[PDB]
């Protein structure tokens, strides 16, 4: 069935706009990571933002065509330091899963869009872990754990792969000469 | 002076969601374009992509902060074949530079917000030249002249820079061995 006048329409493009803004939000975000230097989260932010284009693109694709008018409170700014930006992407993040996708899928469900409802209601999971991973990292931040550990372990430098091993990344990558604000933790997910 | 309950708050945000929105769109049509076999057209795309999020980000690091409702309408779809897109694209900037930045850069002036004001008439120039660039690709398209024109000229390879001479690109690049899809007109700007 067509969405035309449905709610579930005004909807989807009231997800749209503000995927959309928040794909603008983490790329911001991304950058001034890079500048306080955060490289691993400032990659995180950015494949974030990619990952909002997606979920766009897929709500995108429901849409029948024609302009339609929307009443949304977006965030009006703003950029300030990687923690601050952190905790306001969880504090969207929450929102989104928590409130708004929720209340879509189930308004979609009534209007009689069943897999619409269903998309909003994975796109919800994704968020969740979205929100996770920023309060993760705004944690590190909080607890000065971003580059140093109790325990020895292992850290690996984003910008060449060399592998260092201690209770913290070293000041400069003994391989390639960039600075402690390239490396993580090494994960091994495969 | 701060913008706080001033109208150019609203059209700020305003805009930048009209500009997140686009970004999304062209990329969106920037992949339509490759799938298309147009690629100097894809990567046109794509690069307005860009210069909307940078045009959202001026936008941004104006606001203040805080949670604002906007009242809007935006395009509710669609991705269609690349001429379409194309027409669709040029008529939404032909909107922004007309009816939208000239209004927005008026009530700037007018609430005592110069700097702003000069910045919305700013964005509508870079506006008006996306929307000629949109339309020249679409009346390529339409005229037949993407890959042939009348008189021999010098065509591009995009994928390895190889120069073909002729009234039209290749079917093959027979340097790279890509499609016609990759050549474009040689051009130089410098
Ligand atoms: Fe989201
Ligand atoms: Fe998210
Ligand atoms: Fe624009
Ligand atoms: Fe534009
Ligand atoms: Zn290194
Ligand atoms: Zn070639």
């Amino acid at each position: 069935k067509s969405l035309k006048g449905s709610r579930t329409e005004k909807n989807i493009l009231t997800a749209f706009a503000g995927e959309s803004q928040a794909r603008n939000r983490y790329n911001y975000f991304g950058g001034q990571a890079k500048k306080d230097g955060f490289v691993q989260i400032s990659d995180i932010f950015a494949e974030t933002a990619d990952q909002e284009r997606e979920h766009a693109k897929r709500l995108f694709k429901f849409l029948e065509g024609g302009d339609l008018e929307i009443v949304a409170a977006f965030p009006a700014g703003i950029i300030a330091d990687t923690h601050a930006n952190l905790i306001a992407s969880a504090a969207g993040e929450h929102h989104e899963y928590t409130e708004m996708y929720p209340s879509f899928a189930r308004i979609a469900r009534e209007e009689g869009y069943e897999e619409i409802a269903r998309v909003f209601a994975s796109i919800a999971v994704a968020e969740e872990f979205h929100e996770k991973r920023f309060l993760d990292f705004a944690r590190n931040i909080k607890e000065g754990r971003v580059f140093l550990r109790e325990q020895a372990t292992k850290w690996r430098c984003r910008n060449c792969g060399y592998v260092h091993e201690g209770t913290g990344a070293p000041e400069l990558c003994p391989a390639c000469a960039h600075p402690k604000a390239h490396f993580e933790l090494l994960g091994i997910n495969w």
